[PDB]
């Protein structure tokens, strides 16, 4: 009982989860695991939280579905320093999230779309 | 698998939801409908479809939904209009040209800026 930009969003979260194979970003940090978190990150995200998004229609665009990855990659690499392999794995999937994501495969989805 | 294979296999669940008996499952032969070759030039069924989808020979869902006419188009050309088979195929082709809509799909595209 799904709509085609939902099924659309759960392949792009499918094919970025497949890069966080340990499901780092799989669920929201709690204070318990990393002290001061709630502070220094006040707009959290996880790709639990995309998905409860997407199953609730919430996302109106893939814009706001990559605003929300970036969020989640950019927040990993503010609490994390930078020889973590939280921080490192975040940069590599933002910057390969946002290739399978860029303004111009988005456009041959649309051509295709018809 | 890439997104315009999942979005027409989306397509294609629900169209063949419509058809739980499964009559354009699978190729029409002559066995089962005779003369059906000699009149029916280019055949199709869902079951093809699922296979050009699989193999990505799909460029875009004009083709899809173009295969996907031609399947109930031939269905109605076949069968005479008394029949289950003409029947189906007229309301799943209505079902199947109300979902794959100019205006549903410019709903999708704007959902993808």
């Amino acid at each position: 009982e799904s709509t085609p930009i939902q099924q659309l969003l759960e392949h792009f979260l499918r094919q970025l989860q497949r890069k966080d194979p340990h499901g780092f970003f799989a669920f929201p940090v709690t204070d318990a695991i990393a002290p001061g978190y709630s502070m220094i990150i006040k707009h959290p995200m996880d790709f639990g939280t995309m998905k409860d998004k997407i199953v609730a229609n919430e996302y109106k665009s893939v814009t706001e579905f990559k605003a929300d990855f970036k969020l989640m990659c950019d927040n990993a690499m503010t609490y994390n320093r930078p020889d973590t392999v939280y921080y490192k794995l975040a940069k590599k999937i933002l910057h390969a999230g946002f290739k399978m994501m860029s303004k111009e495969r988005l456009l041959a989805l649309k051509r295709s779309m018809s």
